[PDB]
């Protein structure tokens, strides 16, 4: 990278050709989106402060908002539930964020984690992988079962499929 | 119905001609919206998983989201407050869902129910009719008064008028 | 004012030429927005019931909603965090509303107030100036320090820049 490239990246999201982006969604600024991910209706992914990196096969559902003081990193195979706010945090692979949840700056969610709807995770909170987290403030309920890790897998898989239909 | 009609239904919402749908809203997939209902700014009504049925005189306020693993049924004279998430549940007639509430799959709300702002009702939760429900998790506070039922009517009634002003 | 002006004001927001309004935002009805403020992606500012007044240098972040039974007043130098609902309340100058908060009708927030993410303030609730409010229901945590008030100023200031960059 160089001066002109940094300017380009500040203005033009690097969105993989394979990514479904609903017309009503706004993907603004410095945003890298990986293979087969999907951005749903009225979502806002704005990398104008901290940049945003979204992995592969990850879904950002309707009206969800991604923004951040520091960088926001969302892994591969992640499901971001409807109207969730992922703000400057770090989300490992195979995480399902329950609809309406808010995860604030510098929080870290470990791999194969399930987050209940409407969960509020304040800044700098770390969580071990393989757990169920719920509530406000979000706390660990129990370790995840193989059946739970599966549910996580079916969710992102479903979205891979629905994503095709919304333009094929 | 037949194969061709089922295919039409997965792509074209059945929206009664009287319904007001803000331009910024997204009504997508298998969705049926009845007479004199209204869909407000940036709402998202997505019936691409469980189909969605919305009754008559029912208002879905700004940035609300209707989606579901299972079928979502919203009755008549229902007021879905700003930014609510109604997901795979059953909402009876004359219900006012407080703004920012989240009602999950298979949950069931009885007729003439008033729900406080910011309420979180998890899946399969059921409630009797004629109550004030409130909080996270949502619980019944008391039974509804005539005064409360009137307020519920005035609410949807106001939206019938406002919707017409958004057409004329 | 007169009949024709009242009718114009009910249909056409008074937006200062200086204000950045994202294309995906809806600014509807009787809304007045002051110098150097900014309305972000997919926000809805609807003054079709109570009118809305937004001061100078104030930012209404993504998917935030402004609406109200009664009048809604937002002062100057205010930061309205992502997905907040500011509903028929009175917000003083230099206030930062944490993302995902809900402030209901007739609530009154004083100058130099910091509100944590996900806070739910019900109607008629009142707070003094110089405090940190948080939770559901929102309560005062401690008075604000100079370091805190600075944070408030830097927040709206950052948005002034950002708004400019979303135009040049
Ligand atoms: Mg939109
Ligand atoms: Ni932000
Ligand atoms: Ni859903
Ligand atoms: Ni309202």
């Amino acid at each position: 990278s160089n001066a002109m490239i940094r300017d380009y990246l500040e203005d033009k999201p690097l969105i993989d050709e394979s990514v479904f982006v609903a017309k009503s969604a706004d993907v603004i600024g410095n945003v890298k989106i990986g293979k087969d991910s999907s951005i749903w209706y009225n979502a806002v992914v704005r990398g104008d402060e901290g940049p945003i990196t979204i992995g592969e096969n990850t879904n950002i559902q309707d009206c969800s908002i991604v923004h951040g003081d520091t960088e926001t990193i969302i892994g591969n195979n992640v499901t971001v539930g409807h109207r969730s706010i992922v703000h400057g945090c770090k989300i490992s692979d195979n995480v399902l964020i329950g609809m309406g949840s808010i995860i604030l700056d510098n929080a870290e969610i470990g791999e194969y984690t399930l987050i209940g709807a409407g969960t509020l995770i304040t800044s700098n909170k770390k969580f071990p992988p393989g757990v169920l987290i719920m509530g406000s403030p979000g706390k660990v309920v129990r370790e995840l079962t193989e059946e739970d890790k599966k549910y996580i897998d079916e969710s992102y898989e479903w979205y891979l499929e629905a994503a095709q239909n919304q333009k094929y």
